[PDB]
C-alpha cells in the first residue's frame, strides 16, 4: 500500500512544465504586464495579484494548466447579489462615476463584464505581437470562459490563463460570512487578517438564463486560497525547513491526478473539475485540524478518509463553497444525481482495487 | 550511518524555503536589464543570456547565498590566441574585423581588451539599473580580480547577482579541448560530436602572471555544455525520467557540494578549492562509472561513499584534470599547495568515519 508514495514521486516533473519551464512563462507575463500598463488603457493599472503558480504549485494538481490574474483596483463599488447564488454579483459604482475611464464598460447602471472582458481581450491580441521574441498564441473566445488563454508552443501546449479581476477593498460579501470556518484550524486571528484583505471578482457569466448575459461577475478568492494551501498546518512550521511534514498537500495531489485520469477516460465527467476537490480537502482539513491527523505515515490511511468524504459529499450532494455556505457546489441545478452515481462507481472501484489507473510501470 | 543522506537531500529543499521568490525577483530583474540593454548605441546591443540552466542553482553549487547568469555576445572570427600554456586562459586576436562591428574600439593593438570590454559593460549597467523604476537595484563597487559586475538587488534584503560577460564563437573548439569531455563510452561518440558543433564562449578573467601581459586575458567557459551534461547524465536516454528509472547522480552532487561549503564556511583554509572542483571530479566520476545502475538511489550510502573516495584520490594524488581541456590540471602543485591538500584530506575523511557529524543541521 506503499506504492501512493511511488505515485507522488513520479508526479513530480520538475522542469518539465513547473521549473525552466515555468520561469519563463513568468517571463513572458511580466513583458505582457508591462507593455500592457502602456498608453492610456482603462486598464493602465493593472496589476499581478500575489499568488502561486510560477513557483513549484501549478505543478501540484492539474499539471496540463498554467494560471494568472491582473488585478484591476476600482472604487466604491456596490455589490447586488445576483439571485441567491451567493456567488455571482451585479457590479455597480457607488457613486456617480467621475474619475474612471471604467466608465467606457458602463451598461445601464451595473458595470458590464462582455465589453469589459471584450476590450482587454483585444489590448492582450495586440501587444503579444508587437514582441517577437518567442512563439505565443491566443485562444478563441468560448463561452463561459472569462479569460484570455495563451496557448504558447515552447513547452508542449502550454496554455497561461490571464484572468481580469476586479480588486475591492471594501469589507467582504455578507454571503461569505460564516465561511472561512479556520477558527479551530489556523485561529481567528489569521482568519481575520485574511478578511481584510480586498476580494476579486472575475467576469464569469452567471448562466442562470434569462437575465444578463455578461454583466454577472463571480468571487475569487485564489489569493486566500494559496494563503491555506501553503499555512496549511496548525503549526507554523508545518512542511517548512525547520519543521515537520504533512500528507496534506500530497492528499491534494493525488485526489486531483485521480480525478484528472478518471476524466481523460470518461467524458461523463465533464462536470467535475478541480475546484470540487479543492473545496473537499478544505472541508477534510477542518474536520482535521491537528497536523497528527495527517501524519506523512499515514498517507493511505488520510488518502482512503480524504476519498471516503469525496464519496459521502456525491452521495448527499452536498459539497458546499467553502467561503460560502449557502452555494452548494453539487447542487442538482449545477450536477444532476446520474454523474454523482456515475462518478462515486469508478472513485469506489478505483479504490477497492489498489488503484488500477495509477498503474505507470 | 542510520540512512540519514536521504534526510539531507530532502531538507536541502531549503531552497523552497528562501530562494523561490528570490528567483523570480533575479529573473524579472534581468530579464528587464537584458531587455533595456537592447538599446541603441551599445555595444551589447546584440548581447543575449546564455542559457545555463535555471535560478533553482541547487543543481551545482546548491549554495544558499549568492547567484550568477551569463550574458553572451557574438562576435566574428576570432584566433584564438593561446596564452602561453594554460590551455584555459587565450588572447583574443581578430583576424578581419567586418566594417559594422561594435568591437573595433576594444583592442589594445591586434589583441582585444577585456579591461575595456569590461569597462563600458559595467559603466552601461550602471546607467541602466537605475532607470529600473519601482525597484530598488544598484551595483556593487568592483571588486578586484573579479571579472562580473555583481548586482545588488534590495527587496527583503540583500541579492546578489553575478552579470558575467561572455564572448560566444560559433567556430571551432581549441586544441586544447580535442581530447577533452571523454563521454564516448558513456553519453556516446553520437551525442559528443553534436555537442562540439555548439559554440563555445570565453569569460574576461585574468591569469595569474607577474610577468607578460595579462590585463586582456580570455577563459575558456563550458558552462553551456556543461548543463547539459547534468540533466543528460545517463547512459540510458530514460535516466530520471518520467517513463524510466531514477538514479543517485545528482543526488550525491549536491551531497558533495554542500560537504564541501561547510567545510569551506567553517575554516578559511579551504579557500583555494570552489564548487568547480566537484562537478569536475564527479564528470570524471560518472564517465569512469557510466551504467545507470551503477548509481542506484538505494545504494545512495555507497555510490556517495564511492564518490568521497574518488574526490580524496584527486587529492592525495594532485590530479583533477579540466573535463574539456586534458591540459589544465586543477589540483596542480602551482595552483594548490599541499598542505591545503593534506588538509581537506583529513576533514573529508574526518567526516566519511563519522557519519559526517557535519551534516548535523537536524
Ligand atoms: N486563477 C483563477 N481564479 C478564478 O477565480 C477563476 N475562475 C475561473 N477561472 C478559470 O476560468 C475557467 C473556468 O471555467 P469552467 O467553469 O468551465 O471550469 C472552471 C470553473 O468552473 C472552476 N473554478 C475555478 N476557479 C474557481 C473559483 N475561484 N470559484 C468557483 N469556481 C472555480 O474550476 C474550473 C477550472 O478552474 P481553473 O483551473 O482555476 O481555471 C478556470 C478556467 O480557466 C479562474 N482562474
Ligand atoms: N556562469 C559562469 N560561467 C563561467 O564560465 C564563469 N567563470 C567565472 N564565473 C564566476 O566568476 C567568478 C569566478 O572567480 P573565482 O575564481 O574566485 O571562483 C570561480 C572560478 O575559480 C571557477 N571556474 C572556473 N571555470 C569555471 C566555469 N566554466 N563555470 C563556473 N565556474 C568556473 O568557478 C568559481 C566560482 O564559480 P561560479 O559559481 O560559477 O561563479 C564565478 C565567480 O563569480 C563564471 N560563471
Ligand atoms: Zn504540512
Ligand atoms: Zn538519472
Amino acid at each position: 500500500p506503499d506504492k501512493l508514495k511511488k505515485v507522488l514521486d513520479k508526479l513530480r516533473l520538475k522542469r518539465k512544465d513547473i521549473s525552466e519551464a515555468a520561469e519563463t512563462v513568468n517571463k513572458v507575463v511580466e513583458r505582457l504586464l508591462r507593455r500592457m500598463q502602456k498608453r492610456e488603457s482603462e486598464f493602465k493599472g493593472v496589476e499581478q495579484l500575489n499568488t502561486g503558480s510560477y513557483y513549484e504549485h501549478v505543478k501540484i494538481s492539474a499539471p496540463n494548466e498554467f494560471d494568472v490574474m491582473f488585478k484591476l483596483e476600482v472604487p466604491r463599488i456596490e455589490l447586488q447579489e445576483y439571485y441567491e447564488t451567493g456567488a455571482f454579483y451585479l457590479v455597480k459604482f457607488k457613486r456617480i462615476p467621475r474619475g474612471n475611464p471604467l466608465s467606457h464598460f458602463l451598461e445601464g447602471e451595473v458595470l458590464s463584464a462582455t465589453k469589459m472582458l471584450s476590450k482587454f481581450r483585444k489590448i492582450i491580441k495586440e501587444e503579444v505581437k508587437e514582441i517577437k521574441d518567442i512563439d505565443v498564441s491566443v485562444e478563441k473566445e468560448k463561452p463561459g470562459s472569462p479569460a484570455v488563454t495563451l496557448l504558447i508552443r515552447n513547452p508542449e501546449e502550454i496554455s497561461v490563463d490571464i484572468i481580469l479581476a476586479l480588486e475591492s477593498k471594501g469589507s467582504w460579501p455578507i454571503s461569505t460570512k460564516e465561511g472561512l470556518p479556520i477558527q479551530g484550524w489556523l485561529g481567528t486571528k489569521v482568519r481575520t487578517n485574511l478578511r481584510r484583505e480586498p476580494f476579486y471578482l472575475v467576469p464569469k457569466n452567471a448562466k442562470d438564463g434569462n437575465s444578463f448575459q455578461g454583466e454577472t461577475w463571480r468571487l475569487s478568492f485564489s489569493h486566500t486560497e494559496k494563503y491555506i494551501l501553503n499555512n496549511h498546518g496548525i503549526e507554523k512550521t508545518c512542511c517548512e525547513s525547520s519543521g515537520a511534514k504533512c500528507c496534506r498537500k500530497e492528499c491534494l495531489k493525488l485526489m486531483k491526478y485521480l480525478l484528472e485520469q478518471l476524466k481523460k477516460e470518461f467524458q461523463e465527467l465533464d462536470a467535475f473539475c478541480s475546484y470540487h476537490v479543492k473545496t473537499a480537502i478544505f472541508h477534510m482539513w477542518t474536520q482535521d485540524p491537528q497536523d497528527s491527523q495527517w501524519d506523512p505515515r499515514n498517507l493511505s490511511s488520510c488518502f482512503d478518509k480524504l476519498l471516503a468524504f469525496f464519496l459521502e459529499c456525491l452521495r448527499t450532494e452536498k459539497l458546499d463553497h467553502y467561503f460560502i455556505p449557502k452555494f452548494n457546489l453539487f447542487s442538482q441545478e449545477l450536477i444532476d444525481r446520474k454523474s454523482k452515481e456515475f462518478l462515486s462507481k469508478k472513485i469506489e472501484y478505483e479504490r477497492n482495487n489498489g488503484f488500477p489507473i495509477f498503474d505507470k510501470l
